[PDB]
């Protein structure tokens, strides 16, 4: 059973009488509830206390979509409801996916968040995007998630599979911590830390000291973070570590021209590339690497389906473009994006 009040825009400081008889009747009557969507409403303290008691009873709850549930609330008054909700979830043994994005978590709201994240061993997919964390709080999430690995390990719990944490200003200052968090979770399948303001030295460290140890990695998205030649050379080295890589997201990462050359040259050296999606939008990439890429895709990437090169430093009119297009045509599979905004 799936319960949703999504986008109902409810200013719930508490749970009324008919609001309890006409809104959360299913959540208050059904026990086999497997999903709960509270996204798009404002949850006050009292309401949170109500839901908590009606959520801890759902022993088969697996998905908790609680993104966007505190808009309008005073940042430092959210901790009580958060704690009440997260502590109720720690009682749901089959809860594998938790989403808490689009929620402003100040340093205070971070305590119950940290305790929960460090204790919920059944967690497999976490979504924590756009919470205004920052470097300080970012390392706290990292650190807590490292405690999760230990608890999971002692309890034989399933491994963490997804980690979506972007648009949270993690930047360079919390990268030594995440590297450690990825060392703790080497069975990860999806990782997305887009738009965090991470810079060259943080990208390099994160890739080589962290992600590189994640061999089951299928999807990696480091969209909108500064790579430069440094970060790029660090990727060129990490690549060989992900034999199961399917999607590599690198849009707006300013890999640089030589950066991109180094990255393309790394791929050329990998055999059996099961890669399907390659995003290289706005990376200051120039013609020469695209020509090299052209060959690499044709000879070394038989499963490619999506290629993004818009915004780079070569023109759609260069002959390599029609060459690429022809690789797809002949194969009958794969597509290039529209190059309408080149440099």
């Amino acid at each position: 059973a799936r319960f949703s009040i999504e986008g109902k825009s409810l200013k719930l400081d508490a749970i009324t009488t008919e609001d309890e008889k006409s809104v959360f009747a299913v959540l208050l009557e059904d026990d086999s509830v497997k999903e709960i969507v509270l996204s798009g409403n404002t949850i006050g303290t009292e309401a949170a206390r109500w839901l908590s008691e009606n959520i801890a009873s759902k022993k088969d709850l697996e998905i908790a979509e609680f993104s966007d549930i505190f808009t309008g609330r005073v940042k430092d008054e959210i901790p009580e409801a958060l704690r009440l909700l997260l502590q109720a979830l720690l009682k749901c043994p089959k809860l594998h996916t938790v989403r808490l994005s689009d929620n402003a978590f100040g340093p205070t709201a971070q305590e119950p968040l940290i305790d929960f994240l460090s204790k919920h061993t059944p967690l497999e997919h976490l979504y924590l995007h756009n919470n205004g964390l920052g470097p300080q709080a970012g390392a706290k999430i990292a650190r807590a998630l490292q405690e999760l690995a230990v608890n999971k390990k002692a309890k034989n719990a399933p491994p963490l599979r997804s980690i979506i944490c972007g648009r949270n200003r993690l930047e360079n200052g919390s990268m030594k911590e995440w590297a450690k968090t990825f060392q703790s979770h080497r069975l990860l399948h999806t990782v997305k830390m887009v738009q965090n303001g991470i810079r060259p030295e943080g990208i390099e460290h994160l890739l080589l000291e962290g992600l590189a140890y994640c061999q089951e990695l299928k999807v990696l998205d480091l969209q909108d973070n500064t790579f430069t030649h440094l970060g790029s050379s660090a990727l060129a080295i990490a690549l060989k570590s992900w034999p199961n890589l399917r999607e590599l997201g690198l849009n707006d990462c300013l890999l640089s021209a030589r950066g991109a050359a180094a990255v393309v040259d790394a791929f050329s050296k990998l055999e059996n590339i099961g890669l399907q999606t390659l995003r290289l939008q706005y990376n200051e990439i120039e013609l020469d690497a695209v020509r090299t890429l052209k060959t690499v895709i044709d000879e070394k990437m038989p499963d490619l389906l999506f290629l993004e090169l818009n915004g780079n430093r070569f023109s759609e009119e260069d002959d390599v473009v029609d060459e690429i297009r022809e690789v797809f045509s002949t194969r009958g599979r794969g597509e290039l994006d529209e190059l309408d905004d080149m440099e």
